[PDB]
């Protein structure tokens, strides 16, 4: 039960001062991480797991995608307006399911369709809370050296190696992935 650099998880070079105990970074864009958040629930396991009181943070990378930097500043959009369960679900499938997100445009629909206010829509989408929050997530791919997704990052030191789980079934790949972490938070 007892875990190894390089086996489960890597170091970062560089670690981060000051980050959250408990970094997710993801694309809707990717299809691992459609996997990982939707179908295994693989973060909601960790999420659900982890110590009381961790520190988390769930950031969208640029990197991916046609669309990567508009949909990253539609999740800070998301998380400003406390609507992530809400409209995730929406946004995977007309990424990667019904392929109908391809505007600014369609997102904002997306978040319509799936509920949410267009007039919180549209004064969150330009607010300094909203900048903010495009900048963290920015700032955060380059400062964790975050490479590809799905990614999770324990106090800015240690990061997940999503090849490295023992397990023979995502039931079992759930729960080591989170007790891998949970040891981590525990160094």
């Amino acid at each position: 039960a007892d875990i190894s650099e390089g086996k489960q998880y890597t170091n970062l070079s560089k670690p981060v001062a000051g980050a959250p105990q408990v970094v997710e970074f993801f694309s809707f864009y990717s299809p691992h991480c459609y996997q990982f958040s939707e179908v295994y629930k693989v973060n909601s396991t960790v999420e659900k797991n982890v110590p009381e009181n961790t520190k988390m943070a769930r950031y969208h990378v640029d990197f991916l995608g046609p669309l990567g930097k508009e949909m990253t500043r539609a999740w800070a959009v998301a998380i400003a307006l406390g609507v992530e369960d809400q409209v995730s679900p929406a946004l995977f499938k007309g990424i990667q399911e019904t392929q109908s997100i391809r505007s600014v445009d369609d997102i904002r629909t997306t978040f319509i369709n799936a509920g949410v206010k267009a007039e919180d829509y549209d004064a969150a989408i330009n607010s300094f809370v909203v900048n903010s929050l495009v900048s963290q997530q920015q700032n955060a791919v380059t400062d964790f050296q975050i490479n590809g997704v799905p990614a999770m990052v324990i106090d800015g030191k240690y990061k997940m190696k999503n090849d490295g789980i023992s397990a023979k079934s995502p039931e079992e790949y759930a729960k080591a992935y989170s007790d891998v972490v949970n040891q981590l938070l525990m160094k």
